[PDB]
Formats: structure tokens, C-alpha cells, sequence
């Protein structure tokens, strides 16, 4: 799996350990193994929720299965737990975006997952 | 919705308001609240469109249903409208992805909109 | 077809006339004239790769059709043979999402491809 996070969230405030946290919380969460979770942060974004620059963030989770309705609810419980507790964003100013990917449609290592 | 432009437009030929423009008028467009809308513009990006390094823009558009022919030509004609006026780029050089989101697959406020 | 591509690498690790590369590349793999690809580079990102932050890359490539199994494996091994070349990042550190776009679905030039 792989995560991104976009925040307007300022550098300095993302904390030491923010990417190996996120790693090992996917790890927990989707129950896949570390070596193949990838994560990526962009903060200091120009960026409004609800006409608001207050913080906030949009994120994706591409996941090959483990995607679904109670399986999503669980993530986001988890993610917006983190953003929360870590960069100071309100849950109610996060958008999620879950794509459950054909292994056939992610590329790696010269070839695909098919 | 939530809308997304890159750009290789640099940060200060973005206008003052330019998010709150985005915002307002999304909301006009899909008939909803302007709570929902989040809008997120990426300026100084390292681009081409046909090879050149003119002004272009790459952009999505996710929406929970009201994605669809007609929809779409008509965000496509606000957006790059927008795009043109404030931003200089050429509509032949926007290329804006829609996504037809399902509620389970939307996290927000530590759940999804299942 | 689009083709985004997100690296910690730095900004000076990216060779000048790599944008035009990729596009030429993508335009012979494609089929497409040239004048119809985009390309966008992001370098200097905060990411991590199976808890690494050893160079690494995410991408996306995006087509009205002209995806599938066999197609994606050809492009997998283009594109992570140009990330290895070019910007010196390991195949097996490169995920590459692939999507298939309906026409209706990409809005260009103030209405769709539809
Ligand atoms: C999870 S091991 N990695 C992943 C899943 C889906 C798409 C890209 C990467
Ligand atoms: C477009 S109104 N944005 C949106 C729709 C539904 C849920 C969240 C965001
Ligand atoms: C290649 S003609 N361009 C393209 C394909 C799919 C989505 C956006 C742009």
C-alpha cells in the first residue's frame, strides 16, 4: 500500500518520526508487510476545506484489495487519529480518497504485481 | 467536489482569492454547500504539455456521484474559463481528471460517507 | 497519457532534458503524438519506501485505454529503466499506478475527449 498526505501544514511542524509512524500504523492497519508500504508528506500547501485555510488535508490510500466499507472506516479512524495527534488537524478537515488497485494496474520493479 | 491543480505557473502570478474563486464557484457548478468543497493549487511546478514548458495545468476533480458527459463538459469549461482568466494558461493546455467517487470509499471525520 | 512522477530526490539530480525525454519515450511506447503527453517531475519530496528514505518514486500514468496487463508491464519496464538511468533510483523502490480513463472522464480545451 501507499499513502499520501497533502496539508497546509507547515514543514517545521510535521515531528521527527511522522514518515516511520505512518509506516508502521499501515503496516498494523492493512496487516502488510513494512518493506513494501510507501509514504509521502507534502506539507505547506496553498490549500482551502470549506472556503477555510485553517489546517487541513486531502490524503489518498491505494491499497492492491484490503479496501472496502468497514475496512475503510477503520483506516480513517486510524489516519485521522494520526493527523490529529501529530500535525494538529481536525478530522472533520481531512478528506481520504481509498482506490482499491488491480495488482495488473501498479507497476514495480520493471513489471507489475499481476 | 474536491479539485486539485498543478502548474508550472509560479506562486506569485496566483491571484489573491484564487481559493476562495475555486471554492465559490465549484459550489455554483454542483449545486452543494461550500463546506464540502476542499480545492488545493500546486504553483512552480516541473511540467510539460506537448513537450513545451509554456503555462499548462494537470488537475483532478473527485465528487461523490454528479460525474458524468454533460457534468464533466460543463466543469471543464468553468475550470479551464478560470484557469485562462486568472492564471494565463490555455485551455488546450489543462488536462483536469474526473472521479466518480463511492461513499465508502471517502474518508472523512474518522469514518467514510458510507 | 499523463505521467506524474513524485521523488526525494533532489531538483539538481534531475537531469536537464529529462522532461523531454520522458515525453519522446512515452510518445514511441503510447502510440500518441507527442503534442497530446504530459509530464510532471517533483522532486525534494518527504517520503519513505518500506521505511527507507533511500531514493525512491511514485508515479502515476494515465491513458484512454491502452492499459492492461501485458502494456503496463511494458511501461513499468520503460519508465523504472529511465527513473534507474536518469535519476538513479532502484526499480524495486518505484511504484508506478496505472488508470484507465474513460474519455468522457478528461476534460480538455473547455470540454471533454469525449
Ligand atoms: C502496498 S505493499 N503498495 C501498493 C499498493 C497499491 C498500489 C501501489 C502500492
Ligand atoms: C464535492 S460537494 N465534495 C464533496 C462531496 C461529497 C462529500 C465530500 C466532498
Ligand atoms: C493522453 S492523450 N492524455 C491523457 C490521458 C488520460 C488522462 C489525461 C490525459
Amino acid at each position: 500500500p501507499m499513502f499520501i498526505v497533502n496539508t497546509n501544514v507547515p514543514r517545521a511542524s510535521v515531528p521527527d518520526g511522522f514518515l516511520s509512524e505512518l509506516t508502521q500504523q499501515l503496516a498494523q492497519a492493512t496487516g502488510k508487510p513494512p518493506q513494501y508500504i510507501a509514504v509521502h508528506v507534502v506539507p505547506d500547501q496553498l490549500m482551502a476545506f470549506g472556503g477555510s485555510s485553517e489546517p487541513c488535508a486531502l490524503c489518498s490510500l491505494h491499497s492492491i484489495g484490503k479496501i472496502g466499507g468497514a475496512q475503510n472506516r477503520s483506516y480513517s479512524k486510524l489516519l485521522c487519529g494520526l493527523l490529529a495527534e501529530r500535525l494538529r488537524i481536525s478530522p472533520d478537515r481531512v478528506y481520504i480518497n481509498y482506490y482499491d488497485m488491480n495488482a495488473a494496474n501498479v507497476g514495480w520493479n520493471n513489471s507489475t504485481f499481476a
